[PDB]
């Protein structure tokens, strides 16, 4: 099965997942001297003060903090996008080491970590559905770097020893998924791809400018998570990120100048 490792890795996806080598792939490098300041783009707006998280659950690959989206309760609108998304999931990629795990890069700067909130656009009904959409969804991409703690984040660390092998899930409700943003949105923004399997084309990206900064013992409990499950070999959960994919035909728009 697809994985991270030497040989199920992201040089290995296109062979199940021929998309893989599409033309809409992501992540990329934001190369910041290229990205056009694109100025009828409009501010985000974050309406997570209804969200209700539900569970978090280790997939094998990531952890993920799964929402209510049965109503219109956590929503991202404005920015590029046209309509209502609603906050399905957010999950993080990270690293073995401080200098990488990122998915994005700036630069060609890799960050530790990225976050990732997912959204879906209400107008195709279920995620199913948008997914097969090329606007379907909208996923909100924030850098980590080690520095502070992050206060918001320490719930999510503190529960990750009851979900530490594939497949282990636990209550998680009444998670403020606020505490995870930083101060700025602006923003880049390019249609792009889901980074795992099945890697559709579907996504608007929206990658804030501005790094949240998390301890060094939060990430470092994020590093103790495996891959495996329970019973079997430990693989700690590290270096869970697909590397920049070829922006081709493609324009990196900037909210900021
Ligand atoms: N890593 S990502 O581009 O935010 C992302 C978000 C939702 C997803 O659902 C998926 N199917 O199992 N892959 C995936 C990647
Ligand atoms: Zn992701």
């Amino acid at each position: 099965h697809w994985g991270y490792g030497k040989h199920n890795g992201p040089e290995h996806w296109h062979k199940d997942f021929p998309i893989a080598k599409g033309e809409r792939q992501s992540p990329v490098d934001i190369d910041t001297h290229t990205a056009k300041y694109d100025p009828s783009l409009k501010p985000l707006s974050v309406s997570y003060d209804q969200a209700t998280s539900l569970r978090i659950l280790n997939n094998g690959h990531s952890f993920q903090v799964t929402f209510d989206d049965s109503q219109d309760k956590a929503v991202l609108k404005g920015g590029p996008l046209d309509g209502t998304y609603r906050l399905l999931q957010f999950h993080f990629h990270w690293g073995s080491l401080d200098g990488q795990g990122s998915e994005h890069t700036v630069d060609k700067k890799k960050y530790a970590a990225e976050l990732h909130l997912v959204h879906w656009n209400t107008k195709y009904g279920d995620v199913g559905k948008a997914v097969q959409q090329p606007d379907g969804l909208a996923v909100l991409g924030i850098f980590l770097k080690v520095g502070s703690a992050k206060p918001g984040l320490q719930k999510v660390v503190d529960v990750l020893d009851s979900i530490k092998t594939e497949g282990k899930s636990a209550d998680f409700t009444n998670f403020d998924p606020r505490g995870l943003l930083p101060e700025s949105l602006d923003y880049w923004t390019y249609p792009g791809s889901l980074t795992t399997p099945p890697l559709a084309e579907c996504v608007t990206w929206i990658v804030l400018k501005e790094p949240i900064s998390v301890s060094s013992e939060q990430v470092l409990k994020f590093r103790k998570l495996n891959f495996n499950g329970e019973g079997e070999p430990e693989e700690l959960m590290v270096d869970n990120w697909r590397p920049a994919q070829p922006l081709k035909n493609r324009q990196i728009k900037a909210s900021f100048k």
